[PDB]
């Protein structure tokens, strides 16, 4: 009839719709792309060892569905990337263990499949037969929901090389059968589509497909042929355990995450708790010159939440730059609507990046991720851990690690703005060294900008730069007039260029930050 | 023709003969000759048979746009080959225009003449950016003119056409 | 090439294929081959090999103009080499045409031309006053030419090249 309504899409021209479904939720958001953070972790799905891309629309399908607090401990790093994925897009790099595998169908002259899987790293080899195999990536171990192949024969080409149509079908647990997407392909070294576009196999699935990858023998590819087959599924895909992994993935995790030619301008914890990778990270934040935000494990109680900040080696005078958070409390999982507990990367973040879009020209980087204004935790019903035990304010400080209080709301906050500085000057706090390194920053695209120029341009273009650069930032607030008028002078800024050699120029600026506010004291009185 | 008359520079070619707006057949209590058949919509386009349906209205339309090419190509729309016609029979027309004349005015005439056509016909909505900006740039046509010998002057433009928006899929789901 | 370009009566030679303005790959998504592995730059330069970076834009550039010289004196960059090449290439094409020719006006025809030369490459821009003034004097080019015997016409000229500032050392310091 022409009066019916279809249920999947086909080629012919008509408005289709889906049975109604009822586990399965959306959500919608736009990029905003003011500062982008990155971080390891281990989710399902996604290429293992390599840098993705994560947003508030696609979070969903290329970071898989949300694990499971029952099994084990893996189930904190989507929570956090959930939770500062409202505020910007993220570099996300995904670890898995060493016996996770994925699955492989390989393809006979004759066309007759033969299942298999095989561990990550290791490259696929053929042996003397069994012509070409075709192998997904994602990563999924395809368990839930399963993936199947279809492969349909086609028109040939003008020059008379073989062409079969290849499918590939998502299944859900239900029945319900959902077609993914499908092209054309060729065995033949040099088959081209009727559009010009290449239709050999690797080539064809390696440019536009985005969930399989083939791999051809040169030596039978000549002679082989295919046939109709209908519902190859791919099995013995498995992750393996995920709640055991070994230093050694995280380290090579977070040395990929260091090569990313992509720009972040913080690094967060997103759950890891293994001190040698929190050591990485505070290697890498502090030669980027970016800010870090990590934690340490929520289940410490606070007498031995201070030994653990010494222990995983941060404090000193070099990560300048970092921060460390605690978190004891548990909440109300926004899923699984379980009593579930996870770090404090996430709003601290979602904080900086709330701080840092109020300015457009510079951004506003003299913000201090704290007030009720910023960083609001609002999760659900929190409720404490260990309700007998008490915090002590002052050894905590010492120990330069951040608390967080209560609001107006009744909503917790994040209340402080401590750095990993064991000294007691004022690049402790948690602004100085961000509004310093964005200076930095900023001054080294400038100077990029005025690389490999002849003599004769280079000073002046370098001192008007950076003067105005300063002027830029001095009017944004950021810095203001010394407090200490007769030995510092009355100019926010001082600056200076020299040239020592044949190459070799050198800049020395100096300037003076904003204060904060922390501590206020009231005193009332009787006038009686 | 309902579709053609939208536009008067150089008329709507890029308009599909479908959809409610102008494909009505609207003649008189329609009634089928075989209730018991029913088609088969894949097979059908398979042959590149165009079908009708029925709209808001209860008055059937024309709900496809399939030309007779058998390749998969982008000209297996109704559309496309349309424009590609009309931009080649306005080229005729400017070229019959510019026939037996001495040399030094053919070629920068020719070039202005060709120019002044396609950025009228991007004007009107028939030509887009392309799709796939790094290999094709980003300019919606491409122009070049050359000579060969005492005669056979040669001109060759490329142009990108614009999407249909043919199939749309729904899907709802209860948020509970 | 874009480097060259830019001047018009000898061409900027003195110029170094690098920095955001002319030297930019900008290929498409730029992907690493082995994340893992990190490179060595102090043993990299030893080696005489030039390096990557990145731009402002995002696209990666060419941040090295590094010659294959061992020598640790100023031929080692890139520049200083191509403009003494250009430069004698452009005395020799004078020379060439300034041969076979009887004598008397051969001396005073090489000085003025090459003298002529080295002017048009100075007010260039490259040719600067010599760093070390009290020893080198303060002349950009020193010229000299003389006569052997029938033949064997003798010329020799020295100069100096520019600067390129390649290395750039900042150092913030808090005014509290």
């Amino acid at each position: 009839s022409q009066y019916s309504i279809q249920q999947s899409l086909g080629n012919a021209s008509g408005v289709a719709v889906s049975p109604i479904n009822a586990d399965a939720t959306l959500s919608t958001g736009v990029a905003l792309n003011s500062s982008l953070w990155a971080g390891i972790g281990v989710f399902a799905r996604g290429k293992p060892f390599t840098v993705l891309a994560v947003t508030e629309s696609n979070y969903e399908d290329v970071l898989g569905e949300p694990l499971k607090p029952s099994s084990g401990s893996q189930f904190e790093p989507i929570r956090h990337v959930y939770e500062a994925i409202q505020q910007t897009s993220g570099y996300v790099v995904r670890a898995v263990p060493d016996d996770a595998k994925f699955p492989i169908i390989m393809f006979d002259e004759s066309g007759e499949p033969a299942y298999s899987a095989l561990p990550y790293g290791s490259e696929i080899e053929l042996d003397s037969g069994e012509a070409f195999a075709i192998y997904v990536d994602d990563g999924d171990p395809c368990i839930s929901p399963t993936r199947e192949l279809t492969i349909e024969t086609a028109t040939a080409d003008s020059a008379g090389n073989e062409r079969f149509l290849l499918k590939l079908t998502q299944t859900t647990s239900l029945g319900v059968v959902t077609t993914l997407e499908t092209h054309t392909v060729s065995l033949a070294e040099e088959a081209k589509d009727d559009m010009g576009r290449l239709c050999y196999l690797p080539t064809a699935l390696e440019a536009r497909s985005k969930y399989l990858r083939a791999v051809v023998n040169e030596e039978l590819i000549s002679t082989a042929k295919v046939t109709n087959k209908k519902s190859l599924a791919f099995t013995g895909g498995t992750n393996g355990d995920q709640s055991k992994i070994s230093t050694a993935a995280y380290l090579r995790a977070v040395k990929v995450l260091n090569n990313a030619p992509y720009m972040y301008t913080a690094v967060l914890g997103l759950g890891c708790y293994d001190n040698a990778a929190i050591t990485a990270l505070g290697k890498i934040c502090a030669d980027r010159l970016i800010d870090g935000f990590f934690d340490v494990k929520p289940t410490l109680t606070y007498a031995e939440a201070l030994p653990a900040v010494e222990d995983t080696g941060l404090l000193g005078t070099d990560y300048v730059s970092c921060s460390v958070y605690h978190y004891p409390f548990s909440c109300k999982d926004k899923w699984t609507q379980s009593r579930v507990v996870f770090g404090l990367s996430g709003v601290a973040y979602a904080a900086k990046a709330r701080g840092v879009k109020k300015n457009s020209d510079v951004g506003g980087w003299h913000y201090s991720p704290a007030g009720e204004e910023r960083a609001v935790i609002a999760r659900a019903s929190i409720q404490p851990l260990y309700p007998e035990d008490t915090p002590d304010e002052e050894a905590m400080v010492k120990g330069r690690l951040n608390k967080v209080s209560v609001g107006t709301s009744g909503q917790m906050i994040i209340d402080d703005a401590l750095t990993c500085c064991t000294q007691d000057n004022y690049l402790h706090f948690q602004h100085v060294p961000s509004l310093m390194n964005a200076i930095s920053r900023f001054f080294v695209q400038l100077a990029r900008q005025m690389k490999h120029s002849p003599d004769g341009i280079t000073a002046a273009g370098l001192t008007k730069g950076m003067t105005k650069l300063l002027d830029r930032f001095v009017a944004s607030g950021a810095l203001v007039a010394p407090r200490d008028p007769d030995a510092d002078g009355t100019e926010p800024y001082v600056l200076k260029v020299t040239q020592a050699e044949f190459d070799k120029w050198e800049v020395v600026w100096a300037c003076c930050p904003t204060g904060v506010a922390r501590r206020i004291q009231g005193v009332p009185l009787l006038i009686k």
